[PDB]
């Protein structure tokens, strides 16, 4: 696992998102995915493949 | 229409979101809905029923 | 506008989605975007750039 | 944990969604949340609080 719970991450490119890792998912299309709760918008969560994200 | 393009709005309660109205949708479940581009996270857009939102 | 309200469309590639155009959005990152209500999952709506979608 | 990986679940009410549990998230607003990959739309994943979902 590239990231763990509570890591602060951001989207590398395109649509912006930044905040803490709050969860995990895996599908065939996205075998390593993460749920990220926005630091700016508490309670709002988006999910992204690991390649979309970087730790800060 | 309660809101128009470019209005600054926020979620009234629960998961937070704030930024500008960038679009519209309508379904039977949500006959008056809005797309809101985050002011904190440019490019990221979420969609909400009108009752969830308030103009600021 | 490539599509209009009620057109039946699907995602061209990656994550699947199919149903009817129910709305529109525009941002700098996505200057021509569409809200698509799933035909399989009524009430659930996802939003996509026009290039992601094709009419069927 | 109410559900486990691979359980087939659906939304109880409102916007429809159905498919398999593919992940988990937790936030203060949603201390027990699940990612559900659509069975109708492979690759598409939505996330919901546990109270929104039921196993089938």
């Amino acid at each position: 696992a590239t990231f763990g719970m509570g890591d602060r991450v951001r989207k590398k490119s395109g649509a912006a998102w930044q905040g803490q890792i709050v969860g995990w998912y895996c599908t065939n299309l996205t075998p390593e995915g993460y749920a990220v709760e926005s630091e700016a918008h508490p309670g709002s969560v988006q999910i992204y493949p690991v390649a979309a994200l970087e730790r800060i």
